[PDB]
RNA sequence: GGUACCGCUCCAGUCGUUCAUGGUUUUAGAGCUAGAAAUAGCAAGUUAAAAUAAGGCUAGUCCGUUAUCAACUUGAAAAAGUGGCACCGAGUCGGUGCU
DNA sequence: ACATTTTCGGGATGGTCCTCATGAACGACTGGAGCGGTAAT
DNA sequence: ATTACCGCTCCAGTCGTTCATGAGGACCATCCCGAAAATGT
């Protein structure tokens, strides 16, 4: 039947809720049948519920997962390659190589050949450190070499500079030289002053190196390169220059007055092609300083990384670690006699002990640097004679470790020039190296671009290239294997702005001579004229329209009324008095694309010939589309009439990017099969008047609605992933979504298949800020502003601010931080703002929080070094009261604070914070915009209509904007920190108001999204706004928008509350939709109804198999080994093993000495690796798990999260492998809730109408209540733990702690609130007593337990028998 | 009562392609004196190489960090489908009656 | 030949330690706000 | 041929209303209970 209910839904982060309202009933009370067992008669339910799942790892962990995988696999490639080149050479000539290889893993008993790595005799192997102390000592040797080197010394270099290959980040050949560099700053300053002998610039003796060598900022380099060089400013050509030598990007257009844009950069081949052009056109003599700029970077890059002069070696690199090396030693053994001489006493400690941070954890260990030199820091300024082992600490040169990151971020390039010297100095002595080394260069030199990419021989989705035969895809003979055309277009069909009405085909470039000629015409079409015989104003027709834009456009790119009457009506028309209207003094519209081809090319002949615009937007598009050079020369190839050898070379430069948002093939490549015309055609000549194009593609007078039934309305198939397959990167909004649609399905089906008036859904994100606008950054300056009000300052009152000013996040983590940092407190200013660095508080993990609180402003990160140990101790210290000051003023949040103190609590959510110090946030929920449209796909599928349009369901989104005067009317108090059945209330609030809001049409309407301020009546008396605050609107005031609306309450008045009565009509049919004599009582009395719906999602664990590390200090059955045959005791296994599901069987298994069979039921763990097997034939794998003599019906599967019911009165739920989970539901009165949040609240707050008066008034008269509370909770306990344990100490602490602070104790006490939850056993601090970590292994007793099986759905439930169970 | 398609600009989020290092595991790595011996002290310390998700298609110079995955029936198999209401009540969800 | 004392072994339990991540060159999307376009009956 | 049925304002710019919402497992130290053997009667 049509119409007898309706449904709402809440859709959280990893939760969905759900209700039910019907109008003929108000109890949403129903039973079903119990399966299996039938342990009661017939169990009822709830219809109200929510279902929890787990979120997964979110956008940045994803990311890094992908990456990771491709990681390793590039480093392993590389080391393969070079391994594939030399091996079978020296395994060639040398026969004793290729065992030694093979046998060097593995113990002795299953080994067949010596180790020997680099002689060949035990004898000469230790020979080696004698005179190479480190891989840098034999690189100087080897490039510096004069005679003959062993093939295992010289592959162990060449394998270490394949390993070590150094980042291939900067495009072109650089300078590998560091001879003379001083010569480079002079020579620049003098070609200038010979070029510009107007205003000559003085070196005045300035050390400009000393400048740039010191840690400034690219703009104070700059600054103070200028203001000790006198003859040019920061902005002026000299100042440019330099910018290019810092690593920017300066535009020389407003240096050389040119009419185009000119930006120069040294980040590509085509910089050198680009001063070809240039040096054309300002002539030769300036093409020293250019060419000087670019050699000069290139000397200042080494001169700053390696800081070692070459011709002393022709190893700078291997050069530079080896001096630092040695005195390491030096000063280590000079520091070693004097604490021998100073501190006797402490000597073995300060060495070893590596509790401490000390020298033998240093070394055999991972410790860190600033926690190294702590140590060490105030022992050397007691002890005397350190003066120069001080200083080494503030250069960080004290015994720096050779492995680490900060020595591994080397370029290629100078890792090439040394690698240049091993195979030219070798070449006389082994011949092979001068045939191989074409070969080393290539794959040393090697980077895949975008338009080649993978290159695998097997076929699959992302296998972008077209393979030719059965030989090989490197690039050595590439061309003939393979086809970097037939990839490249493979991969631009793949990836590219595509076309929403062809979900096959891709749009036209945003250089598109069509798309510039549609926008032409559509103005051309408003025009109406007047001539010598024409007595009133009329419309141009097709002809005249291409007549202007073949005269008027062709010859200027825009067109004006003068134009129009001197040219076009006076050389054409032959009319001297004429006339034109509809349009101002001039067009919007112009053509850009059109004078740029005749600027490029210089010629006329590729302009008006019918069948030359279609070429001309085939080239544009390959333009755009391609970046390979030789793919655009062979696009001018077909057309190479058009195109000499000079244009074919001037146009190899770049892209032409960005595209439209049509494709050509609905303009002018599908006509109408009656009239034969296309829209193009329509727009050059038709009737009267016009529409917009989505409009006239929609319009019933065309038959392009054949095309919209053969595509758009055909839809997505019968499974739900094809449904859902859009909309969101998100793993948590990504299941929200899959279980909602499942749900909302599920629920007009079992409600006797009847269909719901209305489908309600709600779903946010974790917003922690407004977005980038002054609708936006202008109240997010609000949060700033109080937090420097509550520390006073005169400014605000002295100087008004320009909101137009703070509109970004960088000019507000300066105010919100203020002028510091967060992390070693140093100083921060408005003008190094977008010159310092912004960090992420947690970068690449599992969760990200929405925006700019997950952010902050800081000097450097380097101190980060991938550990969880913040460097800066005694700075925390003093700024983590300094962190509470900013919370009080809400400057920072309490996440943000607590990731700053992880290391004393951990985990666990206290996010709604702001909940008793302000909450002040109108989220737009933009996610919202197309869930409806999602779930409208799948339940609209219906077409038995003659085009009627009448929906049968439908689904409307809620914004919570509106739920706050619901919360207030109903008294609910609904953060989710107190109370884990948050979205099954929301949820029916949300099927009440979405409802509602229908049965009488609304008396005020806004546009859509955005609504308030786009449309509304000009009033001057909130005109004050503006130039007071700024500019608001009914956002501030959308509580009165309801008001009007529903006219529930008056909030203009204070003390006595009185509201609209309880009988008033309310639907457009003159009928009473709500009756708060029955509705209100029974809203109010589902709050605190006992058994609500709500269940942990069943399924079993896939994904996230392990993690990439071996650890063998686990050594129980449950570790699974890295290769089968190898000691876990020795190579380890895999980090973290995942176990799917568990299965309920009976043991096979020997106990004892008498080795009596376990023949009771026992849980095995099913692996995500044995599964593969288990589920194709599980008795093979149950006889070799120890569960051999077993039945089919014997057999039961234990999914995640299956739970149990006790006969003693209590529940209990699975982990995964046999783990035992907490469960059980929490039964409690709601005067316990009410109570601490008000309490809290109104420590430093007092009330004012009656209901704020009582609430003040409860708390104050009523504090026995968390006497009564510690004593619920003793009866839950005895549930869970069965014995009280630790609600001693607790109780002990509650009579110990009552002279303390209201809201400080109460800013805890929601992790006790975790009894309502079915997991999280949390340990926590309360206020000056921490609480004991516990987790449960298992159930004694197991013959009481009950298995049960629920529903996703949360429907029907199975119980399974006792009987099988066992136990002897 | 009674609108549709968007231009220009700035900022943010979602992210993708590409490349490198280190943490870490493992093997080779020639010592002296006292004491039955456990055990202790001193001489003495300078390095290199290999490798990092089970498992497998298309059996790879390749792919893989995922969803439905409970009872029940039909289908070789892939795959698909069914889940009662009136009527009262709410401290660990019960009852009258029909189906 | 049987019961008690005796030592060694297993399970339930809690305390402490363990964890593969970095980012710029090059390049694109949705999406919102403020400056706006164009109007009929 | 028209533009809120309702938001009609204060000796002054004020803080505040709602929400997305919680790391556990392995190894080692330890206590209590159970089985087979040696000894006494
Ligand atoms: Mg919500
Ligand atoms: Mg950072
Ligand atoms: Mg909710």
């Amino acid at each position: 039947m049509d119409k007898k209910y309706s449904i709402g839904l809440a859709i959280g982060t990893n939760s969905v809720g759900w209700a039910v309202i019907t109008d003929e009933y108000k109890v949403p009370s129903k039973k079903f049948k119990v399966l299996g067992n039938t342990d009661r008669h017939s169990i009822k339910k709830n219809l109200i519920g929510a279902l929890l799942f787990d979120s997964g790892e979110t956008a940045e962990a994803t990311r890094l997962k992908r990456t990771a995988r491709r990681r390793y696999t590039r480093r392993k490639n590389r080391i393969c390659y070079l391994q594939e080149i030399f091996s079978n050479e020296m395994a060639k000539v040398d026969d004793s190589f290729f065992h030694r290889l093979e046998e060097s893993f593995l113990v002795e008993e299953d080994k067949k050949h010596e180790r020997h790595p680099i002689f060949g005799n035990i004898v000469d192997e230790v020979a080696y450190h004698e005179k190479y102390p480190t891989i840098y000592h034999l690189r100087k040797k080897l490039v510096d070499s004069t005679d003959k080197a062993d093939l295992r010394l010289i592959y162990l270099a060449l394998a270490h500079m394949i390993k070590f290959r150094g980042h291939f980040l900067i495009e072109g050949d650089l300078n590998p030289d560091n001879s003379d560099v001083d010569k480079l700053f002079i020579q620049l300053v003098q070609t200038y002053n010979q070029l510009f002998e107007e205003n000559p610039i003085n070196a005045s003796g300035v050390d400009a190196k000393a400048i740039l060598s010191a840690r400034l900022s690219k703009s104070r380099r700059l600054e103070n390169l200028i203001a000790q060089l006198p003859g040019e400013k920061k902005n002026g050509l000299f100042g440019n220059l330099i910018a290019l030598s810092l690593g920017l990007t300066p535009n020389f257009k407003s240096n050389f007055d040119l009419a185009e844009d000119a930006k120069l950069q040294l980040s590509k081949d085509t910089y050198d092609d680009d001063l070809d052009n240039l040096l054309a056109q300002i002539g030769d003599q300036y093409a020293d300083l250019f060419l000087a700029a670019k050699n000069l970077s290139d000397a200042i890059l080494l001169s700053d990384i390696l800081r070692v002069n070459t011709e002393i070696t022709k190893a700078p690199l291997s050069a530079s670690m080896i001096k630092r090396y040695d005195e390491h030693h030096q000063d280590l053994t000079l520091l070693k006699a004097l604490v021998r001489q100073q501190l006797p006493e402490k000597y073995k400690e300060i060495f070893f002990d590596q509790s401490k941070n000390g020298y033998a954890g240093y070394i055999d260990g991972g410790a860190s640097q600033e926690e190294f030199y702590k140590f060490i820091k105030p022992i050397l300024e007691k002890m005397d004679g350190t003066e120069e082992l001080l200083v080494k600490l503030n250069r960080e040169d004290l015994l720096r470790k050779q492995r680490t990151f900060d020595n591994g971020s080397i370029p290629h390039q100078i890792h090439l020039g040394e690698l240049h010297a091993i195979l030219r100095r070798q070449e006389d002595f082994y011949p092979f190296l001068k045939d191989n080394r074409e070969k080393i260069e290539k794959i040393l030199t090697f980077r895949i671009p975008y338009y080649v990419g993978p290159l695998a021989r097997g076929n699959s989705r992302f296998a972008w290239m077209t393979r030719k035969s059965e030989e090989t895809i490197t690039p050595w003979n590439f061309e003939e294997v393979v086809d970097k055309g037939a990839s490249a277009q493979s991969f631009i069909e793949r990836m590219t702005n595509f076309d929403k009405n062809l979900p096959n085909e891709k749009v036209l470039p945003k250089h598109s001579l069509l798309y510039e000629y549609f926008t032409v015409y559509n103005e051309l079409t408003k025009v109406k004229y007047v001539t010598e015989g024409m007595r009133k104003p009329a419309f141009l027709s097709g002809e005249q329209k291409k007549a202007i834009v073949d005269l008027l456009f062709k010859t200027n790119r825009k067109v004006t009324v003068k134009q129009l009457k001197e040219d076009y009506f006076k050389k054409i028309e032959c009319f001297d008095s004429v006339e034109i209207s509809g349009v101002e003094d001039r067009f919007n519209a112009s053509l850009g694309t059109y004078h740029d081809l005749l600027k490029i090319i210089k010629d006329k002949d590729f302009l008006d010939n019918e069948e030359n615009e279609d070429i001309l937007e085939d080239i544009v598009l390959t333009l755009t589309l391609f970046e390979d050079r030789e793919m655009i020369e062979e696009r001018l190839k077909t057309y190479a009439h058009l195109f000499d050898d000079k244009v074919m070379k001037q146009l190899k430069r770049r892209r032409y990017t960005g595209w439209g948002r049509l494709s050509r093939k609905l303009i002018n490549g599908i006509r109408d099969k009656q009239s034969g015309k296309t829209i193009l055609d329509f727009l050059k000549s038709d009737g009267f008047a016009n529409r917009n194009f989505m409009q006239l593609i929609h319009d019933d007078s065309l038959t392009f609605k054949e095309d919209i039934q053969k595509a758009q309305v055909s839809g997505q198939g019968d499974s739900l992933h094809e449904h859902i397959a859009n909309l969101a990167g998100s793993p948590a909004i990504k299941k929200g979504i899959l279980q909602t649609v499942k749900v909302v399905d599920e629920l007009v089906k079992v409600m006797g298949r009847h269909k719901p008036e209305n489908i309600v859904i709600e779903m946010a994100r974790e917003n922690q800020t407004t977005q980038k606008g002054q609708k936006n950054s202008r109240e997010r300056m609000k949060r700033i502003e109080e937090g420097i009000k509550e520390l006073g300052s005169q400014i605000l009152k002295e100087h008004p601010v320009e909101n137009t000013q703070l509109q970004n996040e960088k000019l507000y983590l300066y105010y919100l931080q203020n002028g510091r940092d967060m992390y070693v407190d140093q100083e921060l200013d408005i003008n190094r703002l977008s010159d310092y660095d912004v960090d992420a508080i947690v970068p690449q993990s599992f969760l990200k929080d929405d925006s700019i609180d997950n952010k902050v402003l800081t000097r450097s990160d380097k101190n980060r070094g991938k550990s969880d140990n913040v460097p800066s101790e005694e700075v925390v210290k003093k700024m983590k009261n300094y962190w509470r000051q900013l919370l009080n003023a809400k400057l920072i949040t309490q996440r943000k604070f607590d990731n700053l103190t992880k290391a004393e609590r951990g985990g666990l959510s206290e996010l709604d914070k702001a909940g008793f110090i302000k909450r002040q946030l109108v989220e737009t929920r933009q996610i919202t915009k197309h869930v409806a449209q999602i779930l409208d796909s799948r339940m609209n599928t219906k077409y038995d209509e003659n085009d009627k349009l009448i929906r049968e369901v439908k689904v409307i989104t809620l914004k919570s904007k509106l739920v706050s005067d619901f919360r207030k009317d109903f008294q609910f108090y609904k953060v989710r920190e107190i109370n884990n059945y948050h979205h099954a209330h929301d949820a029916y609030l949300n099927a009440v108001v979405g409802t509602a809001l229908i049965k009488k049409y609304p008396k005020l309407e806004s546009e859509f999204v955005y609504g308030d301020y786009k449309v509304y009546d000009v009033r001057k008396m909130i005109a004050k706004s503006e130039q007071e605050i700024g500019k608001a609107t009914a956002k501030y005031f959308f509580y009165s928008n309801i008001m009007n609306f529903f006219k529930t309450e008056i909030t203009l008045a204070n003390g006595e509350i009185r509201k609209r009565p309880l009988i008033e009509t309310n639907g457009e049919t003159g009928e009473i939709v709500w009756d708060k004599g029955r509705d209100f009582a029974t809203v109010r009395k589902v709050l605190s109804m006992p058994q609500v719906n709500i269940v942990k999602k069943t399924e079993v664990q896939t994904g996230g198999f392990s993690k990439e590390s071996i650890l063998p200090k686990r050594n129980s059955d449950k570790l699974i080994a890295r290769k089968k045959d190898w000691d876990p005791k020795k190579y380890g296994g895999f980090d973290s093993p995942t176990v799917a599901y568990s299965v309920l069987v009976v043991a096979k298994v020997e106990k004892g000495k008498s080795k009596k069979l376990k023949s009771v039921k026992e849980l095995l763990g099913i692996t995500i690796m044995e599964r593969s097997s288990f589920e194709k034939n599980p008795i093979d794998f149950l006889e070799a798990k120890g569960y051999k003599e077993v039945k089919k019906d014997l057999i039961i599967k234990l999914p995640k999260y299956s739970l149990f019911e006790l006969e003693n009165g209590r529940k209990r739920m699975l982990a995964s492998a046999g783990e035992l989970q907490k469960g059980n539901e929490l039964a409690l009165p709601s005067k316990y809730v009410n109570f601490l949040y008000l309490a809290s609240h109104y420590e430093k707050l007092k009330g004012s109408p009656e209901d704020n008066e009582q609430k003040q008034l409860f708390v104050e008269q009523h504090k026995h209540y968390l006497d009564e509370i510690i004593e619920q909770i003793s009866e839950f306990s005895k549930r869970v733990i069965l014995a009280d344990a630790n609600l001693d100490k607790v109780l002990s602490a509650y009579n110990k702690h009552r002279d303390k602070p209201i809201r400080e104790q109460a800013e805890n006490i929601i992790h006790l609130f975790t009894l309502t939850n079915l997991g999280a056993p949390a340990a926590f601090k309360y206020f000056d007593t921490t609480i004991d970590r516990k987790r449960y292994t298992s159930t004694k007793e197991v013959l009481d337990a009950t298995l049960i099986h629920q529903s996703i759905t949360g429907l029907y439930e199975t119980r399974i028998d006792l009987s099988q169970l066992g136990g002897d």
